[PDB]
């Protein structure tokens, strides 16, 4: 069993800050990490509008294991919609992956079309409550839907058992974002050969608000994953309701595939 | 109990998140908070090197007490650099601002320079460590200084009892900022009419390990406030490390001033 190193993606509109708790918390057991913002997003200085797909949403990402020297391996850990950006990225660089962790996340298949999970999310959880909803034009011409998400939704649905503190800083750092929906519909499937042959650990609570646990459920049946870890009660965000837990878990998928 | 309307600037690198402690604190009791990012800070769209000046850095400030109704008044809030943007923002709007609260500030003074304050600190405190230094060309052939901080200085000297999570945010939401130094030393001194006039409250602790003991008592000589609280322990970020002291000052200065 070695020291992993654990590469940290949040989901749309939220950033690398998302993380805080749960980096010093690996990095106390001595576990190296690295929690990327993706485009427009944390501190990244690119506009959601720029952006045209979510594999370029994912650079940043895809830059970073691009880097990274022969021999090293990841484990990837995603939070909601980040479930994608391990797709995305296990299909690039399948040599550099040890592992995929889904944090509550969108669990992609390799059947289905990439946006297939988003279409079953939205079924789910079609009331996106305060959010407000803009449009833009992408380079080829596509309509994209963007969303400055509610304060309500944050409060109640995301952040349910957060700090006040937590909500306050989601409120500060949040931007707009986007799931590139109909842009995923028409890019190909996610492949056998890398995605596909992937460890994949599926960490995630029924006390989640937005990720409905019929959602979830049907997920780990689509696609069984190779390990799936329910944590007990928290919310949406178990990286700062259930930190030390996720930490804990994120060890044992270090000593298996690390 | 008085209700008032705090609006708490953040230094520079830094943004509105470095409140998220204290603005559900002073809300709790009832007051209206606004937490500011200011031009490049935070997740402002604007990188540092369009801006040109201080008072340009401090312009969501500016257009935030512009907005303003008539007869409403803040108490603005500033920590360590900002200090500067209480008295930019005080020379504009005299008639809006019912007090302004120093926490570990700059307290800039009428009689000198806008810079002195500055090259005092400086003075003070020469070596910022591991941080990296840049420049750029501001719009009239200025150069400016910019600074990367240091993840030892955050860690040692600003953040030094803050939370390992408190840290780590930092570092996953820092951005390059700058003193604008030069461009302060050949700005018109603040006014006694407007910046002069504000009530004045000093917070600050001898505990902090960047703006020192020394530092700050010759601050509270140089220009003596109307008030000075000093608070035992903590460190720089006294609204991290004493959110709940800080917050219970701030009653005070409402009851005071609003």
């Amino acid at each position: 069993m070695v020291t992993a190193h654990f590469v940290l993606i949040h989901t749309i509109c939220h950033g690398a800050w998302i993380w805080h708790k749960l980096k010093p918390a690996l990095e106390r057991a001595g576990h190296k990490v690295t929690a990327l913002d993706m485009a427009a997003s944390g501190i990244d200085p690119r506009q959601i509008e720029q952006i045209n797909s979510f594999d370029e949403y994912s650079e940043p990402l895809l830059t970073f294991l691009e880097k990274l020297p022969q021999g090293e391996k990841v484990i990837i850990v995603g939070e909601s919609c980040a479930g994608l950006n391990i797709a995305i990225a296990a299909d690039r660089y399948v040599d550099k992956i040890a592992a995929g962790v889904f944090h509550n996340s969108l669990l992609p298949d390799t059947v289905h079309s990439p946006s297939y999970t988003v279409e079953k999310l939205l079924e789910s959880f079609p009331d996106w409550r305060d959010t407000e909803y803009f449009t833009f034009t992408n380079i080829t011409g596509e309509t994209i839907t963007t969303m400055k998400l509610g304060f309500v939704l944050l409060r109640e649905n995301l952040f349910t058992k957060c700090t006040d503190g937590e909500y306050e800083l989601a409120k500060m750092v949040m931007r707009p974002g986007s799931l590139f929906q109909n842009v995923l519909a028409q890019r190909p499937k996610f492949t056998e050969k890398g995605y596909g042959s992937i460890p994949k650990v599926y960490i995630w609570t029924d006390q989640d608000k937005i990720f409905l646990p019929d959602f979830q459920r049907w997920q780990i049946a689509n696609y069984p994953p190779d390990k799936v870890y329910q944590v007990q009660g928290g919310d949406h965000k178990l990286q700062l309701t259930k930190t030390e837990e996720v930490a804990h878990i994120l060890q044992e998928v270090a000593d298996a595939y690390a």
